């Protein structure tokens, strides 16, 4: 029902959900001098988060979570729990360990399908009519640890990375209370079932459109590649480049 | 699914509004049938402004009453206004614009805890429970008809701060499902109940009364709770009840 009172939670944290993440936690009771965030430079889509960390004083650390200062930054703080909210970088083992009751981190889709990043626009490239978010139990790598919460999220044909992508958060959020009771309250979570898929760093086909391509798939990558405001898909003609309208 | 074409004007301040814009895109609205009004960019506002410059989302940041302001909304002509924590009064002539009306997120159950500082007022108060409307706005400020309500407990360890906080986080899980009630024109339910209505002033200016019961002043300095204000006061700063006794 309630968090134990003087439960210590550490953000590792980005933008809006991160936001989300500190209101979620405030409004949960736990204090404010119990609540520390770790999360990027102030950015574009991270001024809400740092505007949120000064006024209301919450401690922070931009580190690099490689760094020295960022093991330091935990270990003063000491955590009960630590929740991954969109940061951006491998959090090292050493600082997980400083979470007695462990960690949790949110990735948009059902883990073990499409481990890696772009997951949005992969599921839309691919012609899933299902996808959804994974609350899981970090681990020294990226997108493997014990899931705590999945929910599905249906894919319809006019969702474009960029619709699909504010719907993740938007669902995910839903969920967010009952992931951190689950922290509070020692769920184990249960391994990764199924069979694992894997999605490399960049940019899907560098944003570029294959002509041999069936028309579906290319419906399917415009749709992918529209994400404000990046540019759209690429056509390239008789040697040039036009973007397509989407 | 919210109809094609559908066109969104969001009125609205902070996260709420900027979780308001997450939701409409996830939602399936396009950049160009959403358009923001809002206030300047500030300490609770950058979220909101830096995802509009990002996005290339057109706003305003004209006053309410202001001819730039309505032009914002002529122009742009949306079927429903959504206010999120928008901090004016909304014109009559504005509302008008948008065909389906509107929707504004007030943090009590209407029509008790009009007004503001509904969070600190329900602490004092000794309520155990209230929550938020989800209401379509007439001229007047928190008198229109309720869309959708939710109920709040009111935990005995609740800070202003903490269910001020509860307040926007369980209203934003609504907020999917209130604009579909907007898009399918539910008329909603007219306002029962006796009103209650609070002003801006800060309540006894933040100073303890000692002849007060134990939990009066308890509740008093969970309502005073709002980092960074300052706390209560006793005639000195008394952030938890904790610290009171000792004073005593
Ligand atoms: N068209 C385009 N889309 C992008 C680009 N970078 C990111 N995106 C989209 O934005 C989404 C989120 O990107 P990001 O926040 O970097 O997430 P991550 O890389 O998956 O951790 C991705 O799933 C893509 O759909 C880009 O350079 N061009
Ligand atoms: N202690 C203290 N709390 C404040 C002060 N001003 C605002 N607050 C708190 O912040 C909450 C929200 O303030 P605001 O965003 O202005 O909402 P409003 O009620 O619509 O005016 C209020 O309900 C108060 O609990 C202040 O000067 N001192
Ligand atoms: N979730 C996830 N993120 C990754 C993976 N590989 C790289 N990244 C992150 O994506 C960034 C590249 O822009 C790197 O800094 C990593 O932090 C992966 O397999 N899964």
């Amino acid at each position: 029902m309630a968090i134990a009172p003087n439960t210590r939670v550490l953000v590792a944290g980005y933008g809006l959900p991160a936001e989300f993440c500190v209101t979620t936690l405030i409004g949960m009771g736990v204090e404010i001098d119990k609540i520390a965030v770790a999360t990027h430079r102030e950015d574009n889509r991270n001024s809400g988060l740092h505007s949120m960390l000064r006024l209301r004083n919450i401690q922070f650390t931009t580190a690099a979570a490689n760094s020295e200062e960022f093991y330091e930054f935990g270990a003063n703080f000491a955590p009960d729990m630590i929740i991954s909210m969109h940061y951006r970088s491998l959090i090292p083992g050493r600082f997980l360990k400083l979470a007695k009751k462990g960690s949790v981190n949110l990735h948009p889709s059902l883990l073990p399908a499409y481990r890696g990043t772009n997951s949005v626009a992969w599921v839309i490239i691919n012609g899933e009519s299902e996808t959804g978010f994974s609350y899981h139990r970090m681990d020294e790598n990226f997108d493997t640890g014990a899931i705590l919460l999945q929910e599905r999220i249906s894919v319809e044909e006019t969702d474009t990375a960029f619709s699909l992508f504010h719907r993740q958060i938007a669902r995910a959020m839903l969920r967010l209370e009952e992931v951190i009771l689950k922290l509070d309250q020692g769920d184990p979570g249960f391994a990764q079932l199924g069979e694992a898929s894997y999605y490399a760093r960049e940019l899907p086909f560098g944003g570029v459109i294959d002509p041999r391509w069936s028309e579906v798939q290319i419906d399917r990558f415009i749709r992918a590649m529209f994400f404000p405001p990046f540019p759209p898909a690429v056509l390239k003609i008789d040697g040039k480049v036009y973007y397509v309208p989407s």
